[PDB]
């Protein structure tokens, strides 16, 4: 859908990407066994959910290496409508993963820059994400700044 | 809940009092009643794919029964991911207790209720971002440090 430098392109995730997306996401978190039919239903949900305003709530993107037609990186930006900032739109970048054979050559930065473009084009006033301390420097190279602390419960 | 308070989902008539409550957190600005009614309709209809009826947005208010005044508000947004076997992640957002009602246990009660809503829906974790000043409050609510929040502004 959109070409990137050095033989890559970016496009929305599709139903046929399950295996390649699973392989890429391993570097982040365990995906586990997912049935093709369930994934098809997830993609349908991600391709229909819209934000009250067309704004897609979910924007699951894959960067594909043209040399082998393999998914090299994936990331998502989710759009949230809030009450604050006069019903503002806030973007949330999530599930960033560069396939282990494709790290250290600029793809992470290219992916984040693309997600940021998507969010600001929908009208988000800010885009946020959470990362471990060891990744802060990567996000600073992408134009982000420290905004707070991520807390969790399980 | 303690004597004299109750919790319920936010409603269209809550605009004026929710605007006042959220000012302790950030700038709300002016919102028209027509637009707020449309936002509450969006929040009362948007469901997450999974029957299990999962609302994407779960805006709650704690109300002082003496005068039916909103004393606190918070929301938990439910996200469907691919990782963790098409897992659900809860995102707590926009937590605010009016100044006059702070330090009486209402913030912890609100968080506890949002956490219950998220785990009852099947979330594998619930996360939130906060400024350093709020960390000890969230630790008293059972949360632990998970990472760093980063942001980029338009
Ligand atoms: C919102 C989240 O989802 S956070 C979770 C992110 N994901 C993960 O940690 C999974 C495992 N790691 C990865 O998938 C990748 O290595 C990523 C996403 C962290 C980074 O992507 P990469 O493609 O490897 O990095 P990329 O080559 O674009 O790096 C761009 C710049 O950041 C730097 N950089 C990359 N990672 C780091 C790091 N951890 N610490 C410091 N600097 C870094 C690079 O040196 C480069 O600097 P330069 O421009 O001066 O040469
Ligand atoms: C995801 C987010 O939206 S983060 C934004 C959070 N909101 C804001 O910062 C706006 C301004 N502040 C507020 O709205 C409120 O003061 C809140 C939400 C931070 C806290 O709510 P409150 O009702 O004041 O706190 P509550 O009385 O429930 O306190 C619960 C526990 O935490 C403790 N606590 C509260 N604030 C603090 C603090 N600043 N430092 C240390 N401990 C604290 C209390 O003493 C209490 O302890 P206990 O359970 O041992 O008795």
């Amino acid at each position: 859908s959109m070409s990137l430098p050095d033989g890559f392109y970016i496009r929305r995730m599709e139903e046929g990407d399950l295996e390649q997306v699973t392989e890429t996401l391993k570097v982040l978190t365990t995906v586990g066994t997912i049935t093709p039919e369930s994934f098809c239903k997830l993609i349908k949900y991600w391709n229909e959910a819209t934000v009250w305003n067309k704004i897609m709530q979910y924007n699951p993107m894959v960067i594909v290496d043209k040399r082998t037609e393999t998914v090299a990186a994936t990331g998502n930006i989710i759009i949230e409508r809030k009450i604050i900032h006069e019903l503002g739109l806030c973007g949330h970048i999530e599930d960033i993963a560069v396939n282990s054979k494709y790290q250290g050559q600029g793809l992470g930065k290219l992916l984040i820059d693309q997600l940021v473009t998507i969010g600001f084009d929908y009208g988000c006033y800010k885009i946020i994400l959470d990362c471990d301390e060891k990744n802060v420097k990567f996000y600073e190279k992408c134009g982000f700044s420290n905004a707070g602390v991520e807390m969790q419960i399980r």
